[PDB]
């Protein structure tokens, strides 16, 4: 089997991309934030607080004949930003662009945090990392690619993210028209559960390349690109202007500034990110300063490719009993 789905950014910014999922029977279309950095199928529901509801479609697991109480369980996340959710749990039937898995585990949230409440676009996510960060308990779960594996026709998906654009999210083959040149793959750790991987340094616009180890994790839940200080206070000094903002949270710069390119490693390969993927607008609303999107890593414990990165790129989740990462330009 295979699926394909369009994944559609939220915002002017792409702060973040919601794909059409269908849950239960007859379906329900929820739109989930497909996320490789974490391994809850959570959602929206009609067991969620009222006053915590803003506008999401949720998931009424009374009406589909196919939902059942997975009894006991629980779920309880808390993630990066500082954004959580928590809630029991129901099996159904999950399809996403044709392909189905029955018997996912679908957590429905009964509370969610206010950053939850406030993006009316984002019905729940759909975690796409190892099943070993999955928080049920306390019968720990499966994600939904986990479960669909073993009957894709091979056991990968692939994310090509649009820059201010629709994308697609494959799952069980891989796209050769979606990308040029050709695919480079580099080792996975699951360790901590996360697709992390190494780059092999970075060059900053038109200047040479840095050859260096960068550790870090393959996330499309995460809007930015977070990498260590020294290589972000490089790229923000080729920027007039630019400067490390305590009171907005990172890095900003003058709205007026054209800004260069920012290139990554894959082994011998190279990608490489436009300028104009790294420009986050306005810090608030008629600002002259923008925000950055390059940020520091220090303080989250790891790096992060996040869309700004995986944008510029066509990604291979290899699933395969070792895994691995392919990235193509595109
Ligand atoms: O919570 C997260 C992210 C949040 C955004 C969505 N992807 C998962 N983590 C990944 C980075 C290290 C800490 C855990
Ligand atoms: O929002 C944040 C951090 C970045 C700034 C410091 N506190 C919040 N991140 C995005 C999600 C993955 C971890 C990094
Ligand atoms: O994370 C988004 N923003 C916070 C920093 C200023 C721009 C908006």
């Amino acid at each position: 089997s295979t699926g394909s789905a369009t994944t559609t950014p939220i915002d002017s910014l792409d702060d973040a991309y919601i794909t059409p999922v269908q849950i239960g029977t007859p379906a329900q279309t929820l739109n989930l934030d497909f996320d490789t950095g974490s391994s809850d199928l959570w959602v929206f529901s009609s067991e969620t607080t009222a006053s915590e509801v803003d506008g999401q479609t949720i998931y009424t697991p009374s009406k589909s004949t196919t939902a059942k109480l997975l009894s006991g369980a629980t779920w309880s996340i808390s993630y990066g930003d500082g954004s959580s959710s928590s809630g029991d749990v129901y099996t159904d039937t999950v399809s996403v662009g044709g392909l189905t898995v029955t018997g996912q585990a679908v957590e429905s949230a009964k509370k969610v945090s206010s950053s939850f409440t406030e993006d009316s676009t984002i019905d729940g996510l759909l975690g796409l990392a190892f099943s070993t960060l999955n928080t049920v308990s306390p019968t720990q779960q499966k994600t939904f690619f986990d479960n669909a594996k073993a009957s894709l026709d091979s056991p990968v998906f692939t994310a090509d993210l649009g820059y201010h654009a629709p994308g697609t999210y494959n799952f069980g083959f891989i796209d050769t028209t979606a990308y040029t040149g050709s695919i480079t793959y580099t080792a996975v750790s699951t360790k901590q559960g996360f697709w992390e991987w190494t780059s092999t340094g970075y060059a900053v616009g038109s200047g040479t390349f840095k050859s260096t180890s960068i550790d870090g994790i393959a996330d499309t839940g995460t809007t930015l690109l977070y990498l260590p200080a020294t290589v972000v206070s490089a790229y923000w000094a080729q920027v007039s202007g630019a400067k490390s903002s305590s009171s907005v949270g990172g890095y900003v710069f003058p709205c007026s500034a054209t800004l260069p390119s920012f290139t990554f490693g894959v082994g011998s390969a190279r990608i490489v990110i436009p300028g104009d993927y790294i420009d986050f607008g306005p810090i608030s609303t008629g600002s002259s300063s923008c925000f950055g999107g390059i940020q520091s890593s220090a303080g989250i414990g790891i790096n992060i490719f996040g869309d700004v990165a995986l944008k510029a790129a066509f990604v291979v989740f290899n699933g395969a009993t070792t895994p691995t990462l392919g990235f193509a330009s595109k």
